[PDB]
């Protein structure tokens, strides 16, 4: 009945790529969930069990974008849909191909005097590519074979648009198995395939006029883009080797901007990104695209160029490139405390081609770009559809996970090490609570600058001295936590370190989930911006 | 000039950028500042004005407008429940791909819950149902950010623009754009609205997509084309016999009639846009035993309860069709629809077959037909029309009767309208049901003011008909026609042919529903 | 079993109230449609059936305000939920007990690529007080109960039994001797009056106007207080007060009943910061103008009493208002809307049911100074639309007539407008097999067009080169023509003669059209000021 259901929504689930799949214990049997106990025990699906439904969704991100598969969550109580919010609204943003698992029960009464089997929320609506229910199995041994096909297609209809396999735009999808092994395609192909979509949108753009590139989360890569200074985000794919320093676009006067993916960081981008006086073309890989301002003259997926750019234009821009990162080493050496900003340069110093980079929200990702990241080689991953500071524990857990395993299939498995500050770990510090029986990663790597506080927020118009009494309760927020023994609660082993340690603590192989705690300063993180500006 | 006057100037100034050629219009005080902005382009000839008094039958006039050449078209109205009668348009534009853009006016979102007149949770309305739901904003007084204002308003208007029309997601819809409105709603006694692009271009220029799915296919296996509505032309798989929708564009030379299709034993069938109509089609498609691959135009495609291989854009083909197939299938054609021509000329009385076999014998090359979505597109298709080099419209989105007459009239005026920007313009028939004429009958309704068809033809074939179906009516349709000022002549099948080679009128050809059945059968047994 | 699920259903449906339901054919059969096709055939329930889906929704809503039942309409197609939409709102917004069935089909896909058994739109989610579906059907007197207390659940959410916010609901009832209910026709689960008590402490010796609106509820320790009540607004006392005369006194506070929407006059006022205005409503709900309304309540508990020169500046100030109206009206030459409504006005006795159209008509009506008492006033004041009229008062002309016939035919009379009336024209077919009204008369003033915007900021001189096209509207449709052809008794008369005509019974429906003129509405209205 619905066992044979269950099994053939797995089997074809399988089929599509689905090579990870997260559960929580909740009241109701989780949809699916001896079917998926059946396909981890035979090695086909990997389970991942939690009991924080929240830090749950966000592993499911982390398996999903460490290589780019379709991952799965089964909903289990009435409090999944609440917890699983974050996690879907940042699937949404980032494009993450994320399959929500739900099952109802039609055989009850709906909308009365009791809990809901899945409390409803308004987000669904608005966040997800598609809500598929399957319809109730019923007893017809007649009738298997029509079930099967169409219970397998539907499966291919929920993993085509988790995966934006026609539409090019991947992310969140609502897969309801309502409650009261017939085989799939031969050489395990999908039951209905669709092949690769390609979307193409052409513009015409001309390189002779002076042009920077400016590429961020989401960004297709452009070989015909690739000799353009670039001020790439580090999630950016890079094209080419003619980096721009973000600190050195405000020093410059481009009359034409390119822009790559969905940019999100730095003010001088806004800026420009917003100038009426200047051109801006949005190439994208999907079919949104975003605008500063109103400000975006043309949108597209590839540029057909004709020119080439000045080279006094070029000489300008690599010579500000050179300038701008000069200013920021040597103002970091020049500067007596430990701050957010070194611990960036540490890291960025420390990676190596293979290794997955995954960086919280405010300063840290940031700071990675501050301080001259070269990304050629390394994956950069980090949540900037939404740029929550929730769920990047996880996150980072689950990417590499799904990292080490597409080695794996295929030396060690490469490293991951992340970058978070202290309240981006406190928030999601119950992501490190993971059973012995659960998938934990080999090589990862949790670097935690801590700064006792929020350190971004000394750097906006709330860090001015004229509201320096006020600014630490509501801005700052410090909270004193023991980083150490917080990892030792969760045994995870956990060291804190100096700066000079990490480059060294990190070549030295550790256990598979290890946290670096470097102690760092914010009192004195404006008064090292206003240097390294007043430098240029 | 007010904020409101600026904003809807602005506003109305980049949907013609964007194509946007047609705007109905429908009366309310809360939408002045866009009615009176509209009337301003209609009187300089940027745009031609359509104003109607029914919402809901408004909008299948914008989609007749849309779909009869092709182009974006809004339709504007005042807040509260004209936009509620949006909703039977916009299901139908939804499902059809029809780029209709639903600009209404509302109150400031800041009165939602105060109790005021006429204010209702507009955004969001249409749920799932639009592609996208998109708010303008409250327009500010503000003299300094006039020209940062422009530039968000001008793209958000490509926003929507973009999403109806599909520009970068190949799939058409509808979209809802709410503009919140504030007093002064009317111009100001200020005797410059804030420019768009130089040369005329959109704010946002966004080329149309190219989206590609290409998929391997095997002529040589004895294939059967089934094109529904939204099919697409494939030149490589024109030599293939083809069960073609009448709205389905035909890509070949050698037609299946669906009679002929459960007499044949096809091995692979390559099903083209959405197959709605045909109950042998359906049949057919719920079998594993025959393979189909779906070529659609957009991201969407079809149930076919199960056993779809693969889906696409495009077939690559190896092979060729076995000439024993196409002699098989195309001597089956022959016999099917030999069939229908014998039993229909040896049928005593005319039926709704035999009106369609009438209009369809009629049509020429330049033609538009647009047929009620229930038996006229079935009855036409068992005629066996021809429909290469003839544009035909229906609303197959849904195939519901609402707005089926303001439909047809929107596709004559937009299709004339092509015509126009180039000797006397082409025809447009149209076949509808008495009970859909009925029921649509104020559709007819053109204001003295306003455009009405040059060449429209609307032929109802009146069979008097066809717990709930207990009411199943004798209504005048003569006395209809006078009711809207619409010239009806009531005449018999075999004038219709010399009729329609003689602005915009109604043919009332008196149908039998009696002997269909007995009809139906004969021809049943003649295949 | 789900025949017996609906035979359950539709028997608590009777028990709760419920005696009219509307039906449309669609692509699938209705929700409840033999148990339904049972109890019409045996007569506990009357079962209206219409083509059109958004008229039937109006319908329903006729239906329930006419004698303040709950109505269920059932769906049956995929643009119902559409189509339905208009008449959800308006039952939301005005507090009507509006039930739509629906039957989902649990063991079919949804979201595929295929046409939904329901087509959602978003507004489900705003408009109503309910959702509950009933679930798929040894065990059947547990069953029974479950059915029968979620259908009274159904009931109690859609006539505001523990809430005081009747509304519509939606209720599911999925499918692929009977099971009695409770002795003596009792519901399954009783709900007994519930009373929303908030009294609000008010002195009345501060010289107060009351104001009341739609929904507004009678306050017998208010009757003494000048009034502007609103045509659909239950009067609870003796001393009206004229919309036109408020701009002419200075009320220190203001008594707001229920959810007033006409009259700039009142508008301004209920925003003037400097008066202190009190909102008294039958409903958790209560409405602002500008965030003036300092405190709501349910009933006053007053102090004091008016000042007797209070009282006599009102009664003058009516008076004069009074004069301007009727003496105007008589120096102007061509007829009006606010003429036909000053006719219909003295044609009514006590016990009919006026329904009003939106517009000119509802705000004539008032202008007119028509004495509401004993009359049942109806109109769709939830939103204000000229969709759906026409089936509004056939539906409340039925129901009305039904509560009648039970009790050993009142008339129902409606004054619309011409754009109204071409709106829900198809309103108008009934088939032989569906009930009719035997005492309906709708009285139609055609101006060509809306007359409303002569009378706002469009209507300026200044618009007059382009404010016929996009405000006048006009069709020139044939009325005559268009009851013809629906076979529908219409005579086409002057107003001198509508009193009489109104006087002598018709057909059971019948359609008074009265030609009206427009062009001179905005000097007339001008010249009513003048004269105040
Ligand atoms: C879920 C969530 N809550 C609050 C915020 C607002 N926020 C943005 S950056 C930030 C400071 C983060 O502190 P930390 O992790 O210490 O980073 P650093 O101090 O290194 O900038 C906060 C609270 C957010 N982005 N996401
Ligand atoms: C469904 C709907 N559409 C549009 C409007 C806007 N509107 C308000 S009054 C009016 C004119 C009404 O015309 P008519 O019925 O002739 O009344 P008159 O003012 O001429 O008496 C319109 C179009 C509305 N209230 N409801
Ligand atoms: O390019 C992307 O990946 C991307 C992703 C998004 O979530 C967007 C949301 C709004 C607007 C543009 C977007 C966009 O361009
Ligand atoms: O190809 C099309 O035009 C088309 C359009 C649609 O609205 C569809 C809706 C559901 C399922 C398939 C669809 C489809 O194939
Ligand atoms: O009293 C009523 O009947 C009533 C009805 C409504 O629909 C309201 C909506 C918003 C705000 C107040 C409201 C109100 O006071
Ligand atoms: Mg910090
Ligand atoms: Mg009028």
């Amino acid at each position: 009945p619905s066992t044979t259901q269950a099994r053939v929504v797995v089997d074809e689930l399988i089929r599509g790529g689905v090579r990870d799949v997260v559960l929580c214990p909740g009241s109701r049997n989780a949809p699916l969930a001896f079917a998926l106990q059946d396909a981890d025990r035979s090695g086909r699906i990997r389970l991942h069990v939690r009991i924080d439904e929240r830090t749950a969704g966000y592993l499911a991100i982390g398996l999903a974008i460490g290589a780019g598969a379709p991952v799965c969550v089964a909903m289990t109580s009435g409090t999944a849909v609440a917890n699983l919010g974050p996690a879907v609204v940042e699937a949404n943003y980032a494009r993450v191909p994320l399959i929500v698992l739900s099952a109802n029960r039609p055989y009850e009464l709906l909308g009365t005097g009791a809990n809901q089997t899945m409390e409803q929320l308004g987000y669904f609506g608005t966040q997800v590519r598609a809500s598929i229910s399957l319809g109730l199995a019923e007893d017809a041994p007649e009738r298997t074979s029509a079930l099967n096909a169409t219970w397998r297609s539907a499966t291919c209809r929920v993993l085509a648009a988790a995966t934006g396999a026609r539409t090019a735009n991947a992310g969140p999808v609502h897969f309801d198995i309502p409650l009261r092994t017939p085989p799939g395609r031969p050489a395990g192909k999908p039951w209905t395939y669709t092949p690769p979509v390609t979307f193409d949108q052409p513009l015409d753009i001309d390189l002779s006029v002076d042009t920077v590139v400016i590429s961020g989360h989401g960004a297709g890569v452009h070989p015909n883009l690739a000799a353009l200074p670039t001020v790439a985000e580090p999630t950016a794919p890079r094209s080419g080797d003619n980096p721009l320093h973000p600190l050195a676009l405000p020093l410059l006067r481009p009359q034409q901007v390119i822009m790559l993916g969905r940019p999100t960081l730095h003010r001088p981008v806004s800026v420009l990104l917003a100038d009426a006086e200047v051109p801006v073309f949005a190439l994208t890989t999907g079919p949104r695209w975003p605008d500063v301002s109103g400000n975006s003259q043309a949108t597209g997926t590839r540029a057909v160029t004709t020119g080439a750019p000045r080279p006094a234009w070029l000489d300008r821009c690599a010579a500000m490139n050179r300038h701008a990162i000069a200013a920021v080493r040597e103002q970091l050496a020049a500067h007596p405390l430990t701050t957010g900003l070194h611990v960036a340069a540490a890291v960025s110093h420390a990676l190596r081609p293979g290794d997955q980079l995954v960086l919280g929200a405010s300063n840290p990702v940031r700071d990675v770009a501050l301080a001259g990241l070269d990304t050629r080689g390394i994956r950069v991953r980090s949540n900037r559809g939404v740029a929550g500071i929730d769920g990047t524990v996880s996150t980072a857990i689950g990417a590499a996970l799904a990292y080490e395993g597409a080695h794996e299939r295929t030396d060690s498995p490469p490293r991951t090490i992340a970058l978070i500050g202290d309240l981006t770990f406190v928030h999601d510090s119950s992501g490190l609570l993971i059973g012995p029986t659960e998938p934990i990663p080999r090589s990862l790597t949790i670097v935690v600058s801590n700064d006792n506080g929020g350190g971004i927020f000394e750097l906006l118009e709330q860090g001015d001295p004229r509201f320096s009494d006020v600014s630490s309760r509501i801005f700052g927020t410090p909270h004193d936590v023991d980083v150490g023994a917080l990892c030792r609660a969760y045994h995870v082993e956990s060291r804190q370190i100096e700066v000079d340690e990490l480059g060294p603590t990190l070549d030295q192989p550790g256990a598979g989930m290890r946290v670096l705690e470097v102690k760092a300063d914010r009192s004195s993180l404006r008064q090292l911006h206003a240097a390294i500006k007043a430098a240029l």
